[PDB]
């Protein structure tokens, strides 16, 4: 029976575990679990109960975007004095501005048949984001009236719907929907398009698909924030939810100040433009922080509703991890992460949307697990989390040897490979999961013969062994290490991977053919054209990556002339 501030219940009369924050003098009523109103819930002061019909829920309309909110959907409040200098907690108001004036384009006319998830109307939200206004789940029915092309605000009506029953249902710009019943779908596509990241190591050996599951065991200082820039940016999905920003105490600062400063690069336009922050700090309460993945999924599953992919990012452990007073008759501590934690990565997914018409979205999920209390086993991973589907295995060390990203490509792994290579090899090169899993056994060749090395040293390493270290580290440095910081190599398109891939991989084919022919290493080492593929990933021109192949083996001959 502990906490102050607006937090859950505790139970009632049978199976009670649902409660609400509730201001203005106690209005804790959306129950997860209905019931005959006040019975048991008094500890202090007074403390009755006075219930409401509403369940635990989000809007879902135009002016999403550019907000903050917080675990459940309430607005910033900027305030003095503390960290950096900004400190904010949730206050209770209009998920969404009700003064604003969006404007409105129908997309639908009287007498047509509309069903659940249906576009009857278009706002443009921002100079990126299309606004798409659905029919709400379970709606079906005909267009008895529609709004014009105008400018309204959230509340007003711009639809009357009449349903096959006689009964006439009243729609507006935006909905409701429950955080924690995931919103429906047609179907659930298996794993199959890949989410380009634009990370060569990512994209090629542990690739991400729209609508996987994926997770970033982030060790302190492996360049995490980094990478999770990166993929908020370049990845391709079309609106980002993200979730975190009280990890560190002046976290909330720089997310505030320099958040409206950061460019979407795919239209220069500000990337905040297709984001919905979701804030979990110290200072908020709790039950804000437990419910607030269901927020951030529930506004995710809202935007692929609309045909988009969307990028869900969470990078908040520590907050979100925090343990509570549960003293009762009960199913253990681990179990009661291994029930909600399955079920909130259960709600990815690339989905035929609900609709008349066919249309297809999709909810990415990428969550940064970095513990400041040491291991990751029992405290955030158990369970079969077989659930998550990838792991991107940042690594310090990696990352003091400044191999970045310091993405592990031993300790790293997609189960997604054999769900991706289709499109792969349909879409931009034949050989493409051939040559990752080429690359791959050559890396973990590598892996081996270090060990071998250090235990006995190199002295007396053969010439084609030699040559396979030559050749993995040229992997490692020409292509697994990657420059966000670069204006050409912080992104790297499709095209540009595989081409770079069979540069290498052709460089190792000549390399063992010349080994087999008697050609030292040395000689093969010291060929000019081995520098400029250590530069490749800096030219912007892709056929001039690709006339290196030609370029490699002219050298190669040159090579073989002069001795056989």
């Amino acid at each position: 029976a502990d906490g102050m501030k607006g937090a859950k219940m505790y139970e009632v009369v049978r199976v009670g575990e649902l409660g609400l924050i509730g201001e203005i003098i106690r209005l804790e009523g959306d129950k997860a679990v209905i019931q005959v109103y006040e019975e048991t819930a008094g500890v202090r002061p007074g403390e009755p109960v006075v219930g409401t019909g509403a369940s635990l829920s989000v809007e879902l309309g135009p002016g999403l975007l550019t907000s903050i909110y917080d675990g459940i959907q309430r607005p910033l409040e900027v305030i003095r004095e503390k960290t950096g200098d900004f400190i904010a907690r949730g206050v209770t108001a209009p998920a969404l501005p009700r003064d604003k004036k969006w404007h409105f384009i129908p997309k639908a006319k009287v007498g047509d048949k509309v069903v659940g998830g249906d576009i009857i109307g278009e706002v443009p939200e921002t100079s990126i984001i299309v606004h798409k206004i659905m029919v709400p789940p379970g709606i079906e029915g005909e267009i008895v009236e529609i709004a014009e092309e105008g400018d309204y605000t959230i509340e007003e009506v711009i639809a009357k719907v009449k349903t096959p029953s006689g009964e006439i249902k009243e729609l507006k710009m935006y909905q409701r929907w429950p955080v924690r019943v995931k919103r429906p779908y047609k179907e659930k596509l298996p794993p199959e398009v890949p989410l380009i990241t634009g990370q060569r190591v990512i994209d090629t050996f542990f690739p991400q698909a729209k609508g996987g599951t994926a997770a970033i065991p982030g060790p302190f200082a492996s360049g995490k924030t980094v990478t999770q820039h990166q993929l908020a940016k370049w990845s391709d999905a079309q609106v980002v939810i993200y979730i975190g920003c009280g990890e560190r105490g002046n976290e909330m600062t720089d997310v505030l100040e320099e958040f409206p400063k950061l460019k979407d690069p795919k239209t220069g336009k500000p990337l905040m433009e297709r984001t919905v922050l979701i804030a979990n700090t110290s200072n908020m309460p709790v039950a804000a922080r437990e419910a607030s993945i269901y927020t951030g999924i529930t506004i995710a599953e809202y935007f692929r509703d609309m045909g988009y992919d969307v990028a869900l990012m969470a990078d908040s452990t520590s907050r979100w991890a925090e343990a509570l007073r549960e003293i009762s008759g009960r199913e253990g501590y681990p179990a009661y992460l291994a029930s909600k934690l399955a079920e909130f990565y259960e709600r990815a997914g690339r989905v035929v949307t609900l609709g008349s018409d066919y249309r297809v979205g999709s909810v990415s999920v990428i969550g940064a697990v970095s513990p400041p209390g040491g291991d990751f086993s029992e405290p955030v991973v158990q369970n079969t989390l077989r659930v998550v589907k990838v792991f991107w295995a940042l690594d310090a060390d990696l990352a003091r040897r400044r191999h970045f990203p310091a993405i592990n490509w031993l300790t790293s792994y997609s189960l997604y490979v054999d769900a991706v290579k289709d499109w792969w090899h349909k879409n931009i090169d034949p050989e493409w999961k051939a040559m990752r899993d080429k690359a791959m056994a050559l890396l973990q060749k590598e892996s081996e013969l270090q060990e071998i090395v250090r235990i006995v040293g190199p002295d007396a390493l053969p010439e084609r062994e030699r040559a396979i270290l030559l050749v993995a580290r040229m992997l490692r440095e020409d292509y697994l290490q990657q420059d966000a910081f670069d204006e050409v190599d912080t992104y790297c398109p499709p095209e540009k991977q595989v081409t770079m891939m069979r540069v290498l991989l052709n460089f190792y084919d000549k390399t063992m053919e010349a080994i087999n022919r008697g050609v030292p290493l040395e000689e093969i080492a010291k060929l000019p054209v081995r520098e400029e593929i250590g530069r490749m990933k800096f030219e912007r021109d892709v056929s001039k990556i690709r006339s290196l192949i030609d370029k490699t083996n002219e050298q190669f001959e040159e090579l073989f002339k002069k001795y056989g």
